[PDB]
This record gives C-alpha cells, structure tokens and sequence, in this order.
C-alpha cells in the first residue's frame, strides 16, 4: 500500500512512472484513437470519461500497464453520473467535459512489480504517509499541502511505442487563475459562449501558457492520464487530464499564433471526491 513511489537502478519509462496506463481504442477514429490513465489499486484504473464510447464501454477499449502488450480483462467501466459529453449544445458548447472521470475495474487483480504500481489519491492514508503529514491530516489540510492558492509545480506524462516522456507544468491557481480559464475562448468551438465558467467549471484545474515557464501542452492522446504533484520523491495525483486549447501533436501552428493563451485543463480530483470515495471503498486505499 505504499503509493506513489518508485519501487532500485536508475531505468527508464515504467521503472520511473509505474502507474502510468496506455488506452487504445477498438474502433478508433479522428479525435477518438488512444487516452492514458493511472493505476491507482489493483483493480482500478482512473481515467477520462471521454475516452470510452457511452454504449458497451467495457468493449470499447483495450487497457495495458508496464509497458505490456497484453491488454487486461476489463469488468466494469464506471463513469462519473454528472459527465455528459453533450450536456451544453443548447449554449453552442459542442463538447462539455465537466466531471470527464470514469474507472475501469479490472476482472483481474494486479500483482503490483517494478513497473506496475499504485498513484496516491487525494484524501487518502496513503497521502497522508506520502507527504510525512501527522495522522491528524484532515482532507482540507492535505489540498492545502497540495493545492496552495499559487503557480504549483506539476507534471503530466505522454507515450508514444511503450516510451514515456515526462512534461513539467505550472498549475494557475493563485493570481493567474481567472486568466487561465478565460483563455478557454482560444478552443476552437468555446469562442462565441458569453460566459466562460459555463465551459471552466468550478472541477477543472488549469496549466500551459509561458508564464511562470514555458509549459508543455497535452494532445487529445493523454487524455485521461494523471496530472501529479512530486514531493520529497513521492507522486500524488491531484488531476485528470481533460482537455486542451491547442493540439500540439498535429497544429503546432496554432500554439506558435497564442501561446500565451495555450493552456489545459485537467479534473480536479479535490472535487469528485464523494464520487472517488464510493467508488474504490472496498480497494484498502483508506478515504478520509
Ligand atoms: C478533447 C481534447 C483532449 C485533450 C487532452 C486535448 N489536448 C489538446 C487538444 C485536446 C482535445 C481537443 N479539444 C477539446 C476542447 C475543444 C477544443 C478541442 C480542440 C480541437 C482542435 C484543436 C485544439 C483543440
């Protein structure tokens, strides 16, 4: 149950991020072709809602941890009950993606090795172990360990033929939030909606822009993978990447036009915490 750490020689890509996991789509297509996701017991797997299609989501994807070929045995995909990709087409919102978390129970329990292993989770023991925080630590004392009101610190992973990249990232969540969230409007599709927080709802987190530092943006291709604070060599996953203003891995134009405006926005897990609670009550994880 020691979350959150590697598990030891100086090796690569899973060695150094063991829960990371890699989403292909069965029948995929333009805007619907892979998602990452992150291990977090060992018979889960936290990922993007967006990344499943809504009919038969349990044979809609294949799974793979470790860096494997093999695909899991996927039992049960889980979505989060508010998240509704369509939610907002009355408002000119083609795509909404509040509350874009979903958790694919594996029929198979995972035997946890170098290259497979847990993410902390906000709001857990394991946390509370994680960041050498008293066992008096409430839920609000470890978001304001994890979240201060501040540019925090942050990283995201990308893959691509089993080697994985690790990009560092500034969460906006001091003075530079409400600037975040309005770059929104440079979506292609977000521009024209009057009110902004009708598509940054108040589960998002934001990155990317060059100011504190030159951020790294996502492609449709992470989404769905954690977006984590590293502290004194342990990881803890505050966020679930969800959806980017620029598409990096194709128009690179775009983010050269507005970069200050390129940003990302990610689940923030402070926020479907009853849902996460519920869900993985029986997986040991010890829930505040
Ligand atoms: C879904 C999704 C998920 C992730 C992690 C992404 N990362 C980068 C883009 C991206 C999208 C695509 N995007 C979602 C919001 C509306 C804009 C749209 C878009 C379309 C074409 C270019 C740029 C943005």
């Amino acid at each position: 149950s020691l979350c959150g750490m590697v598990w030891h020689r100086k090796g690569t890509d899973y060695h150094k991020q063991p829960w990371q996991a890699k989403i292909s789509v069965i029948r995929p297509s333009k805007g619907h072709e892979s998602c990452m996701g992150a291990v977090v017991s060992e018979y889960f797997v936290l990922t993007a809602a967006h990344c499943f299609t809504v009919d038969d989501k349990e044979h809609s994807i294949k799974v793979s941890v470790g860096g494997e070929k093999r695909d899991l045995e996927i039992e049960v995909v889980l979505f989060h009950p508010n998240y509704n990709i369509n939610g907002k087409k009355e408002a000119g919102i083609p795509e909404f993606y509040d509350y874009d978390v979903a958790l694919i129970k594996l029929k198979n329990k995972l035997k946890y090795g170098q290259t497979i292993r847990p993410i902390c989770l906000p709001c857990t023991e394991g946390t509370t172990r994680a960041l050498r925080l008293p066992p008096t630590t409430t839920c609000q004392q470890q978001k304001e360990e994890l979240l201060p009101a501040q540019d925090i610190k942050a990283l995201f992973v990308s893959e691509e033929e089993k080697k994985l990249t690790r990009k560092e990232v500034y969460i906006k969540n001091g003075d530079k939030k409400g600037s975040c969230e309005r770059d929104a409007q440079y979506a292609p599709g977000y521009d024209k909606v009057k009110d902004i927080s009708e598509v940054v709802t108040p589960r998002f987190l934001c990155t990317g822009g060059v100011s504190p530092y030159a951020d790294p943006n996502t492609c449709r291709g992470d989404s769905g993978g954690p977006l984590i604070v590293h502290k004194r060599s342990r990881f803890i996953q505050v966020g679930v990447i969800s959806w980017g203003v620029v598409d990096v891995c194709k128009n690179q134009k775009r983010q050269k036009q507005v970069p200050a405006h390129a940003r990302d926005f990610h689940i923030n897990l402070f926020q479907v915490l009853p849902w996460l609670k519920e869900k993985l009550q029986d997986e040991d994880l010890g829930f505040l």
